[PDB]
């Protein structure tokens, strides 16, 4: 390192994991921290629409947010949207007056015109964001006039900026999030004496369209160099990057600088840059393109510099507010390490358990509503009166699961194993995604995570090799190693030192790997969980989600405008007759949800009305938030669905049998009330009084009126609930009335 | 109506003067239900739908520039089809009784 | 059926000088749908704390 | 008979400016994201097989 | 077996980008050059000299595939493409027909 001549590679003991760094921003979402939401508001005062159009000045992305720069630069988009507000033509001779008054909804309708006839084509989440924008600054053109006089405020809900995706690369998300900062749309410069003359007379609507034009005109090339800011910081790091692996070096001094320093040992940097980066070369096609081009110039001048200093100090700000560098040492979760060897005892281990855990939600709250009416049919605008009830979740803990998984991998032999892996190498899976091999390595793995969050997802470029390997298990792996090698233009080799006996000398790991007794050297950091003894009884850390349901705890004040992330109840009424529902019921025609199933013992079709409206309240229509999950109940009933069709697979009912009745009994019992109470009496078709037809029905309604009630609330897929229905009708006769018999006793008290 | 003793019909009136709508206002404030009677205050506070329901009955547009007289008299049948059009417009879907 | 009593339809409370802004002039129909609303907009607490 | 051909071909990042007309389309060009590829094949040799 | 591997422009042209590309008015156009070789090698097939026009095609093959044949092995590292085992020709092969 710091060679007489170029760059040399070190191995620090301390190598820096790069991480966002962690903000109470309550903007954005990270990979350890989620938001479900972030509350917002439309109208109300001018003010209140300045806050806001900040925030979306940050939450929106540039192509929609430089899109609205474009469409507002535009006169003849812009007379439409305020002829249209004002409700005189869009035409040279149109004229408004000063007592005219602008309610918000009059602006909106006014820009939805102009989009129409605007004849450009917008994804929905675009004209989702292009609304926002161009309203807010409408609105604030509208109050410094002064035409805007709001007749209330509205609450909606959007969404935080998406950090979950990109771990592994705080870079790039920090120069754009930094340039954001410095949004056309966070405060709106205006030219007075134009102003001055819309105010307060009779002006023609051309002299409106014109001058929020040229503002328009300003902010596209406020823009302009907004992008060519982001692309100097990007131009810089592409150099960086070409520095650290020495495709070109005429600094000889760089090395030095205390920037450059933390970026050589950051195990992030370093294989992002590994084979130079397409979007950090994109910025410097323009100064010299190819890039190459200029990495050759250099490397003429080694054999101007004032103006590399600053590149790399320009990027270094952005990315020291965004990121901050970590010490190797965490991640060691979070994630339940636990190893299980061969039942066949050697030096050899079976599978890796690794557990990430987060924190769902098990109940929904639920409100009554009134929808109050508006122009558009795309939103709704509700108001919630009251918390009617709760609506129950499954409920079902994922501790039993792997612990009948843990068994079974224990009291695999030697050779079962790798041939387990061999099996699932060549594209079977069994367990599903619970089960695969441990990536470049002959042991396998048994994650959590591939069903929750999307935690692991394979990306390419961290492990030599063909192994496509999950970040999140690299980044847990490498957080066990001692020290790290860095060559130049190569993958980072890691080294773990722990003393002594302690360490298994193994078939397992990959060909790269060295090994002996207290260490290991491999570029494959998930070697050390083969076989070093490692092991992490609980998760470091829980993933957490902030307002994961949007807050419409001040509504007793404000109405909600929103688009999915509340849901109103469309419940279907039965009809009111003592005999009248019996003859639509046996049809299976009917349109009313109801319970149908048949006997398991004969046994007759049965056929029985779920009445919701008794459930939700008579004259209810339940406003449900959905829930922004980590763990959805979908994924991680379809995680308990893998693992036992995995173990009915491999020979163990007795396992098997056992998690799908735990599982059953979760969807069961829930609602499992009304239920026995519906059953009661002559509404649920055909039965006799019994022991147990009649605790069958405990059963059958108390799925069944769940998956009515998440049909018509959207709690969670049916889909999902079906699912299980069936691998509950299949499950053993004698079970299923034990269980049924279970709700019963239940429900009694 | 009680399970002892059962009425057919109520009867009602719809203008004639201020009063007589007014005794009327009351009788239905007591028989028309809640959710019926909180979704109309819903819809009376929005005012864009009130707008409709103001500029249709005088016969002007619903817009920020748009002048109505003092002149202007207002039948009953005036207000009716105002309102029915700002339902329409108003883009919110109502039972048969409810409506 | 006793709350119902004080419902917000029962008799309605009047902003005496917006009205009179709207009396005997030519006005603006927005003039007309604002103070209607917040009447509304009074009618919906009447509501809420019935 | 020989003249220039071209080999390859700058590409440039645009957003679209809503006009009234479908068209014809008004575009605003950004920046040169990438330059793309043509074939790049001498036709010297084919001639010389000939 | 079916080879089956997504292409993935966007990380090619930038990631929310809408490639503006103006459109060339040439003298000799790829494609009337393109069709010119394929003719020649056509009429050097049926004349009996299968050592040049399968060595022109060659030429010809070379250039078409080489110049986007990266990502290419790239796109097809790793479980992407469909279906291969790793493999010193079938993966090759992906990348010339992926190029």
């Amino acid at each position: 390192v710091d060679t007489a001549k170029g760059v040399i590679p070190f191995s620090t003991s301390g190598a820096t994991w790069a991480v966002p760094r962690l903000s109470e921003d309550g903007i954005t979402s990270h990979f350890l921290r989620r938001r479900g939401y972030v509350t917002m508001t439309q109208g109300g005062s001018r003010d209140q629409n300045a806050a806001v159009r900040k925030i979306l000045s940050l939450i929106i992305a540039y192509d929609i947010q430089t899109q609205a720069c474009f469409f507002i630069s535009n006169e003849e988009s812009m007379r439409i949207t305020m002829a249209e507000t004002m409700g005189v033509k869009d035409r040279p001779n149109a004229r408004t007056n000063s007592w005219a008054e602008v309610s918000d909804s009059d602006i909106n309708r006014g820009i939805a015109k102009a989009l129409k006839e605007g004849n450009l084509t917008l994804d929905e989440n675009q004209k989702d964001g292009f609304m926002k924008l161009v309203h807010a600054f409408v609105a604030d053109i509208l109050a410094q006039s002064g035409h805007y006089k709001p007749v209330t405020s509205v609450t909606y809900f959007s969404a935080p900026i998406d950090m979950e995706s990109d771990y592994l690369d705080p870079f790039s998300i920090a120069i754009i999030r930094d340039v954001l900062d410095d949004s056309p749309f966070s405060e709106l410069r205006y030219d007075a004496r134009a102003m001055s003359e819309l105010e307060d007379r009779d002006v023609p609507i051309t002299r409106f369209s014109r001058v929020m034009a040229q503002m328009g005109n300003a902010m596209v090339r406020n823009i302009m160099v907004l992008n060519e800011a982001a692309q100097r910081k990007l131009r810089g790091l592409a150099v960086v990057g070409e520095i650290v692996h020495g495709r070109v070096r005429a600094p000889v001094r760089y090395l030095n600088d205390s920037f450059i320093q933390t970026l050589r040992s950051n195990i992030n940097f370093h294989l992002l840059t590994r084979t130079t980066p397409e979007r950090w070369a994109q910025s410097w096609i323009q100064a010299f393109g190819s890039l190459k081009g200029w990495v050759d110039a250099i490397n003429g001048i080694a054999d101007l510099l004032s103006d590399l200093t600053p590149l790399i100090r320009d990027a270094a700000t952005s990315v020291e507010k965004f990121v901050t560098f970590a010490p190797l040492s965490f991640y060691q979760g979070l994630g339940s390490v636990t190893q299980i060897r061969a039942l066949d005892s050697s030096t050899n281990l079976a599978a890796v358990i690794v557990r990430y855990a987060a924190k769902e939600i098990n109940l929904i709250p639920a409100y009554q509503s009134f929808q109050v009416p508006t122009v558009d049919v795309a939103v709704k605008k509700t108001a919630i009166m009251d918390q009617r009830l709760s609506l129950q979740l499954p409920e079902f803990s994922e501790d039993q699961f792997f612990g009948m998984l843990e068994q079974r991998m224990q009291n695999m032999s030697d050779s079962e194993v790798a041939e387990l892996v061999d099996r699932i190498a060549k594209g079977e899976t069994p367990f599903g995604d619970v089960v695969k091999q441990l990536p470049g390595t002959s042991t396998l793995l048994v994650t959590n995570g591939y069903y929750m969050g999307g935690l692991l997802t394979n990306e390419d470029k961290i492990i030599p090799g063909d192994a496509s390997v999950p970040a999140l298990l690299y980044m847990q792996a490498a957080s066990f190693a001692s020290s790290v090698r860095f060559p130049p233009g190569e993958y980072p080799v890691f080294h773990h030192e722990s003393s002594n006996g302690d360490v298994r000398l193994t078939d397992q790991v990959s060909a790269d790997a060295q090994l002996s007794h207290s260490a290991v050297e491999t570029a494959n950091p998930l070697n050390f969980l083969v076989a070093c003894n490692v092991s992490v009884h609980t998760p470091s850390i829980a993933i957490d989600i902030i307002e994961p349901m949007p807050d419409l705890t001040r509504r007793g004040t404000t109405e909600y405008v929103h688009k999915g992330e509340i849901k109103v109840a469309a419940i279907p009424s039965l009809p009111p007759k003592s005999a009248d529902r019996k003859a639509q019921v046996s049809r299976e025609t009917a349109k009313f949800e109801r319970v149908l199933y048949k006997a398991r013992k004969g046994g007759a079709q049965v056929a029985a009305p779920i009445d919701l409206e008794s459930l939700f309240g008579i004259a209810v229509n339940l406003a449900v938030p959905t829930v922004k999950h980590v763990y959805s109940p979908d994924s991680k009933t379809k995680l308990a669905l893998d693992i036992i069709k995995g173990l009915e697979s491999d020979g163990d009912k007795a396992a098997a049998t056992r998690l799908l009745m735990t599982l059953a009994r979760a969807y069961t019992g829930t609602y499992s009330s009304l239920a026995l109470r519906r059953r009661d009496e002559i509404t649920g078709i055909a039965a006799q009084p019994s022991d147990v037809a009649m605790q069958e029905f405990a059963l059958q309604s108390g799925v069944q009126t769940l998956k009515a009630v998440a049909k018509h609330t959207g709690i969670m897929e049916v889909a999902t609930i079906e699912m299980v229905e069936e691998k509950v009708r299949s499950l053993d006769d004698n079970r299923f009335y034990e269980i049924a018999a279970e709700v019963v006793l239940r429900a009694l008290k």
